[PDB]
């Protein structure tokens, strides 16, 4: 059974998610759009990107469709604007949680800087359509262009397909957000003992939630599947943070908020 303290934990996380996650993306406006030996090998590899088409449905029924060159610099401003919009909701999600507010302001910044990418992938997975390969963001749509096995070779795209195949509830998604946010091993945290105890309570609640609501054999080892996926997300987070910071050093693109979460000072 679920204890009252565990039911209160989920209720505060779900209430935090409802107040800070605009699932319809109705407040995402005024965003930019694409215009109308070694190291060379890394620069070429970092500037690869997936072939994703963009759709913008107008309120009057009109549709704008963008198809990328069948380089990625034309797509960086728009992706940075969506990143900032997602980051604003994530930061708001953390500051409405009582457990996060009670931490020192330096540990709040350290936790947010280490989990902003992971919480963005977790929220974006809830709007991902695995059958059509499309991220439906309100009037915006991001469709993967043509196969699937070769596209599932990229770890982040493979993470999105695997996490969607688990068919998780909204409460399980918001508990992965809490486990990722309250990571005691993030660089710069000072209250590692408090954050570690909080993460363990979030993980126990997720484990108890799965056992009390998913008795089917298809959900066997589901908690361990989720924990292993959250570990892979931290590795994707560390790998793609390095890729973006190498792109920023060549072609600056990061917004002010993205610079703060990356540690960029402006020199
Ligand atoms: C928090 C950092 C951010 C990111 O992760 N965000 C934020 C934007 C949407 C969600 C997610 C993402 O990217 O979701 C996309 C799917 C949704 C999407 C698709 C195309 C878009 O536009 C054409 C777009 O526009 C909003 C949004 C995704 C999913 C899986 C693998 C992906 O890349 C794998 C790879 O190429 O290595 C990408 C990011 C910014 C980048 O530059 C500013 C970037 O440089 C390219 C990048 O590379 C990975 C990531």
């Amino acid at each position: 059974g679920l204890t009252e303290e565990q039911r209160m934990m989920i209720r505060e996380l779900m209430d935090a998610q409802m107040k800070t996650f605009d699932t319809t993306f109705s407040h995402f406006k005024n965003f930019r759009l694409p215009g109308v030996a070694a190291k060379w090998s890394q620069v070429r590899k970092d500037l690869c990107s997936l072939k994703v088409s963009l759709q913008l449905r107008g309120e009057d029924g009109s549709v704008w469709n963008y198809k990328p060159p069948a380089e990625i610099f034309s797509l960086l401003p728009h992706m940075a604007d969506m990143s900032t919009y997602m980051f604003k909701g994530i930061i708001s999600f953390a500051k409405v949680i009582s457990y996060f507010r009670d931490l020192p302001i330096e540990d709040q910044i350290s936790l947010l800087k280490g989990a902003a990418f992971e919480l963005c992938q977790l929220r974006f997975n809830t709007v991902f359509n695995a059958e059509t390969g499309t991220w439906e963001c309100g009037r915006l749509s991001y469709c993967l262009e043509d196969g699937f096995q070769q596209l599932l070779l990229e770890p982040m795209l493979k993470f999105h397909y695997m996490l969607k195949k688990l068919q998780l509830h909204e409460e399980e998604y918001v508990l992965m957000q809490a486990i990722s946010l309250f990571s005691p091993d993030r660089p710069g945290v000072l209250q590692h003992r408090v954050v570690d105890q909080l993460q363990e309570q979030f993980a126990i609640t997720l484990k108890s939630y799965i056992e009390c609501n998913r008795p089917q054999p298809a959900h066997r080892f589901l908690f361990l599947k989720i924990m292993a996926m959250l570990t892979e997300l931290r590795s994707i987070n560390a790998q793609h943070t390095q890729r973006l910071l190498r792109i920023q050093d060549i072609h600056p693109f990061a917004t002010p908020l993205m610079q703060e979460l990356f540690g960029i000072t402006g020199s």
